[PDB]
């Protein structure tokens, strides 16, 4: 498929979109950074306005909390996939998150699905269509799904869908990278930057 | 997906009509980083009822206080997703929550506000206010503010007038009065409105 | 309604346009202008090329009979109800008058319609669709048109308005404000530095 | 009525247009000029490239021939009226007729019907169009046009229509200036410029 | 008539098109260089971007085996008339042709005329329409047609319409240029820098 | 055909799409490479974005196993023909490949086609309408098809369309380059230096 579903990866990440207003989707996301000679943010398709404004609130918290400077990366983003009629959050928490761990080069799960929005000052803020998203991903059979928190009540699942996927609600990005980036060093370091 | 109270700066309940008749609470983030030659940004569906309303009140974020628009990015966010909504326009919402976050002075989640704001800020009428309310009213906003020429057009029925306070503007400063956190910041915001 | 119709407003004037089919709209323009804290004509949405026009042609009016620099001011223009299909006057007059009004803070006859093309060498050139407009303006319910010369020739009014509505007819930019800067001591003063 | 029939007149020229699929119309060009501070060129509505390739086209022939340099002005010019489905021609030649004249500020007989293309070089070349171009000035009152020479054989007109206009040829363009710019010691400096 | 089916000029070839639905015709084209002064192309009308396209692709090659660089340089283009529902052929040969030519302004034969899509490589590829595209042409009255070496069962030439024309069949720009530039000592030097 | 479909040739590679829903087309891609006379990506139309995009990894990765930078060539990226209503994949490799082609100057199996999307790490990710894509490439006849590796497994082909095409599972840029490049000793001198 167009999504990997167990393992780690960096800059990589498994985010959620609506199809129709009927269903939902893995919108699986690849963040790329190489040095430039000051930078721009490279993405195409439909949903490209979305990963520049995504990258544009995620560069702020970069420079705030570790100094990194990313208008000297040029930033590389696709959606892996093609996708027609499809909706994104604004400012996508999972881009945000693969450009951090691009940057970082500290691995992804992606057995933990994800989508939400972002903001400059790190909030995880609130999302149309949770259901169907969730329950989107109960289908590509992703082990937790990760939500903004104001959203809590705007799941509402079977009881025995409520059992298939672990809901985990939050509201700053840097318990995003927390739930999502690989256990080490890098990550210890990374986390207590963000205190 | 909108909050019925508290505070939070930058961050305004407007409402709007999705598609037919059926208001919408239609919630806003405004924040402002300075810029490195200065932008608007925001997305979506709205994203250009959100250029048109920062970049038509330019003139009066500036010409009446502080700092110059075109000196800061102004990123703008509307909190979920809006297919079908007809939104207003110079939208007094989108100005009151970018005012907010440059001042820094937070703006009151239980009162919902629907209005056109003019260039020498008037507050000019709009369509579907009684629609509108009683989205406020069925969200459980306490008050809402809406134009003075609008008043009028606000056909309630009965037990509803009792359930919202609606609160009749005419002048931006009327809208940010009512709506900012009682404080120094604005006994001192309210008084540069001259 | 979405239009004034009793009062003398400065920074405002109903010109006159055509939506749709042979339909008329009364669209009202609002000016209002600042010493630059060069300067700039900000506008919005499908006319905003029309403003800058009306404002070019009308900064120049004012730097050779007034004396006067635009140059030194950015003018905000904006247009009044949300109208598809909109249709603008090349450099049209509801714009210039509602500017030579924020300028000289002159209060406006907002009883008073209009539509027109303004030359540079100041002249109310004339506008298609002259009769339709005279109309969305006797529901407008106003009491006065004003026209380009060169245009009378193409009112057509039906039993129901002919004497229903006072089409008043202009030919220099000058009996445009004539017949609709509000009366005192600064249009007199300005009216000289003109005639 | 939106064009001026008799007389002469800086910077108006009557030129030409097909409307939708057939009808001839007539399309008056005011062009103005104004000192500038490296310039540009004004017109809103549906015809605005055409008189951009027009002036742009327009200057080379100035300079070679008149040394103005078009560089230090600031052009402005609009469609006399409103212009939905209507085809000009590339360059028209009425368009770069009515910017000499006002630039170089000498009238122009509004009784003479005029179109074709301006080749950067000067060339007056072929247009589609004559036949109906012509009715709808035969309709007009226009008492001449001038239609490139090369469109001589594309003019069919009936017995009773013939007798009724004035068909003049051109190739180059100091010759259409010859044929529509009024008599004046002016006007006689300025042919001699073309050489 | 807006083509010349004889002679020769500068910046001016005849290419070959189709009218909407199923028709065949022939497109005059002329394009002259004046400097920058960087190079835009200028073009307006239905083929506006057929011209760019056409122009923007041609230069690989205009740079690459000859003469100058065109960023240098601005480029207007126009198409001898007005072309309601007419398709032209990618990266236009006719285009090309008429650039080079202008640029070293050795003139084009016009009793020749051409079509196909310039590859930026500079190969001819095949386009189609052609059989048709050869009749217009039979129809009008020019001597001999260029085509694309790969159009060539393509050419469904009856009875009728054998023998009336030339078909020079081609692969390279370099080819269509030894078949209609003008015979001289620039020439000559023209044709050995496409060695 | 437009579509080379047998040989071996330099700046030629066969892209796969899907026009529309679900219609595949093959896009074949020219690329020609220009020693820059700093240096840019010159292509046209809905797909200039993708090309520059594409582009923009490949030099990535070219500066790097290779050594020599291409900011130094200016960048011709063709598509043949008309269609419409087309998504490329983000980073296309049919360009990627071309390009290296373009520059590498090593002629290309023009019997195997490819979809696919390019990392600037080199990884071949996966992309949408698989099936569709397969299907035109058939349909067109090319001997072989190139794919994303983890797209092997949405691959609906069935038993009617079992045993039509060489299915080529791939995982990053030099085994796609293994695959299409021609036997001979740049190519090794290539491959080598890619390792």
């Amino acid at each position: 498929k167009l999504f990997i579903t167990e393992g780690y990866e960096v800059g990589r990440v498994n985010g959620l979109a609506v199809i129709g207003e009927s269903a939902g989707i893995v919108l699986p996301i690849i963040a790329e950074v190489t040095p430039s000679m000051e930078g721009r943010v490279i993405a195409t398709g439909r949903l490209q306005e979305i990963a520049r404004e995504a990258v544009m609130n995620v560069s702020a918290i970069i420079k705030k909390y570790t100094g990194r400077d990313i208008s000297n990366m040029d930033v590389h983003i696709q959606f892996v996939g093609t996708y027609e009629g499809v909706e994104g959050d604004s400012a996508s928490i999972s881009i945000a998150t693969a450009v951090i761990s691009a940057i970082e080069g500290i691995p992804v799960d992606q057995s933990v699905a994800m989508t939400g929005s972002l903001s400059v000052k790190g909030e995880v803020l609130p999302v149309g269509g949770v259901t169907q998203k969730i329950e989107a991903a109960i289908q590509a059979g992703l082990k937790k799904v990760i939500i903004p928190k104001d959203n809590i009540d705007d799941v509402l699942l079977d009881a025995e869908h409520e059992g298939k996927i672990e809901v985990i609600p939050v509201s700053r990005i840097n318990e995003v990278l927390e739930h999502v980036l690989e256990d080490g060093k890098k990550k210890n370091r990374l986390m207590s930057k963000f205190k």
